[PDB]
């Protein structure tokens, strides 16, 4: 479990060790990766940005699924500072308190 340690890890916002990562903002999902990498693309209609990953890391996204701005990629918790630039000021309290409560 994660306890006090994570405790900190949140009221002082420092980053994540398992760092997840999340769209920067809607866009399609591609899930395209050869065997070198694991890339998962996020493109909306006029904004394309990609996103590299480990071959290993478990990702929660669906190919081609529309996915929402801050919205997780990979299983683990989530940069506080990313995801207040990604889905907005709302949505940080929401995840810092429910993580909170959640230990």
């Amino acid at each position: 479990t994660q306890g006090l340690p994570r405790v900190i890890e949140l009221f002082e916002a420092r980053r994540p060790k398992a760092k997840a990562v999340i769209s920067e903002i809607d866009g399609v999902v591609r899930i395209e990766e050869g065997e070198d990498r694991l890339s998962v693309f996020v493109e909306s209609e006029g904004f394309s940005k990609e996103y590299k990953l480990p071959k290993d890391a478990r990702l929660l996204v669906k190919d081609g699924d529309y996915v929402e701005a801050g919205q997780p990629l990979t299983r683990g918790a989530i940069d506080p500072h990313q995801l207040l630039e990604a889905k907005g000021p709302e949505a940080v309290e929401r995840y810092l308190v429910d993580e909170i409560q959640k230990v």
